[PDB]
């Protein structure tokens, strides 16, 4: 079998027929395919949807006893029951293009891909990445694409990439599950590719929660970031490589997650609970892999790893308010000090 098409279900009733017609509407093979339906508990008819399409789809449906507090232990346990070559992960609330999985096929025959991200298109205004969709590529790299700027797991992965090497969804999790386990596909892939012939991926914003926007403490969030750079830093790659990988992620990291402008954002007695987990992310990146950060970001780096909200805060607001303690201009750029006594920080812009 192909392909394992991996659907977590939770209260998906109102939507879920949409995804289950784009599968049946495949034009490729159904005894190419199997779509493995775990749901998260559902209270509602969600289960009763899933088994109109019984014979329609190759399918495989199972319900835990109690909702797992997010996507990640339903993934899991499909990915385990998955039998096809590769697994793609599609959300009960999206929908794919009908030659998907055709022209994924064709393309992996061809490529070998390990990981193959598809072009992914928004629906009734989601937001979704497009910097490294404008050009189909066969090969691609952590460090010459723009991959590490998209960790969902709406992308295919080869299963025994997955599972010879040990990789799974954080369990419990309400979201930023993702980020680790796309990392380490990505981490541990012989090769990564790009099809961008149509749009295949739709992304849609329904209403009711939607996951990336539940509450997670700056404890868990930031554990997740902790990791990802342990995982980095150990991968089997050349030292210069990896601190460069770090880097990119942490360029990614601090433009665009909640990291940005918690400072300006949260509340003030909320913060050291943030520069506290935060600093335990920032202090598993060795200081060196700084230098090779944006500019601006250096002092939030420091300040972060001294678990130093005032300073980190006055960085924020000067960035924001373009109001600093004192700076030079050379080439054009910003060399500022934030505070009386404190480095200055180098080549701002
Ligand atoms: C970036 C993108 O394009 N999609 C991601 C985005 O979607 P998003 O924010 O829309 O998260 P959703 O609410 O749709 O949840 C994703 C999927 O998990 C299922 N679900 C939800 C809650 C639960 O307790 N059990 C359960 O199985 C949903 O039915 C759904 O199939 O944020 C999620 C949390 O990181 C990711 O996993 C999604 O893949």
């Amino acid at each position: 079998m192909k392909f394992s098409v991996i659907v977590p279900t939770y209260n998906s009733e109102k939507y879920i027929t949409e995804l289950l017609n784009s599968l049946a509407k495949q034009d490729f093979p159904k005894t190419e395919f199997e779509v493995v339906v775990v749901d998260d508990c559902s209270t509602d008819q969600t289960l009763q949807i899933v088994e109109k399409y019984r014979n329609k789809l190759n399918l495989k449906v199972s319900q835990l006893e109690t909702n797992s507090g997010g996507p990640g232990k339903p993934r899991n346990v499909a990915l385990k029951q998955a039998e096809g070559e590769f697994v793609l992960f599609v959300d009960s609330d999206d929908y794919i293009n009908k030659e998907t999985l055709k022209d994924a096929a064709a393309f992996i025959d061809e490529h070998h891909s390990d990981v193959l991200l598809i072009k992914m298109k928004g629906v009734n205004g989601r937001g979704v990445p497009q910097s490294m969709f404008k050009e189909t590529a066969p090969e691609v790299t952590l460090l010459n694409s723009r991959i590490i700027y998209t960790l969902s797991p709406t992308k295919i992965y080869r299963t025994a990439l997955l599972k010879d090497n040990d990789i799974y969804f954080p369990e419990e999790l309400k979201s930023a599950e993702d980020q680790l386990f796309t990392m380490k596909a990505y981490l541990n892939a012989n090769r990564i590719s790009v099809l961008s012939d149509k749009a295949y991926y739709y992304a849609t914003k329904r209403e009711g929660e939607h996951m990336s926007s539940a509450y997670v403490s700056p404890e868990d969030f930031y554990e997740v970031m902790r990791l990802i750079a342990v995982e980095i830093l150990n991968a089997d790659l050349e030292e210069a490589h990896k601190d460069q990988i770090l880097a990119e992620f942490l360029n990614r990291h601090f433009s665009f997650s909640r990291t940005n402008g918690f400072s300006l954002k949260v509340k003030l007695e909320e913060q050291p609970q943030w520069i506290n987990a935060l600093g335990d992310f920032i202090q598993a990146v060795p200081e060196r892999v700084d230098a090779l950060v944006m500019s601006k970001l250096r002092p939030l780096l420091h300040y972060a790893r001294a678990k130093d909200i005032d300073n980190y805060r006055t960085v924020e607001e000067s960035y924001r308010q373009g109001q600093y303690y004192r700076f030079d201009i050379v080439d054009g750029k910003l060399n500022i000090q934030f505070n009386e006594g404190e480095p200055y920080f180098e080549g701002i812009d």
